[PDB]
């Protein structure tokens, strides 16, 4: 799908929103009372009506398959400062995995929500590992302030093909 809205693609990294498969997206939570598109598909990212949150489980597992193989270069996740996801783990090159196994397998990268990330700034991660991305699972287990509840306004991944 050709999917944009208000995405700012700089020079260095391209948005992966349009590179997402969308059809095979899978969520083992996606908010027990909310849906996934809320924070990922730009446009619905308005924390007023719909957002991606942790309903009860602060630990959230979201699986995103892509339509093309690109390299993940930078990531951008936003939410509230207290309810923002800090412990961000990713794992690519693996289609289908629940968090039980994510504990035994080393993540692709483990990021922290920086205050700048919280503003919509693409933070660069280990590009040396992201060479082939057909699949990317995002496992967020802990939030910024340990506030029990986590809220996500928007998720954006930027890659460099």
């Amino acid at each position: 799908s050709s999917a944009e809205s208000a995405s700012q693609i700089p020079k260095g990294q391209v948005d992966l929103l349009d590179f997402i498969d969308w059809s095979g997206v899978e969520c083992l939570n996606q908010s027990s009372s909310h849906s996934l598109p809320n924070a990922l598909k730009q446009g619905y990212r308005e924390d007023e009506g719909l957002n991606l949150e942790s309903d009860a489980d602060e630990q959230l597992l979201i699986y995103i398959p892509f339509n093309q193989v690109i390299k993940l270069h930078s990531f951008a996740i936003k939410g509230p400062e207290e309810e923002g996801p800090k412990t961000v783990k990713f794992f690519s090159n693996k289609e289908h995995m629940c968090f039980s196994n994510v504990n035994d397998f080393p993540p692709s990268d483990t990021a922290e929500l920086t205050e700048e990330n919280l503003k919509g700034k693409p933070v660069v991660l280990k590009y040396v590992k992201f060479q082939n991305v057909r699949s990317l699972t995002i496992f967020i287990e802990a939030n910024q302030s340990g506030s029990e509840v986590t809220k996500v306004q928007k998720i954006a991944l930027y890659g460099s093909t």
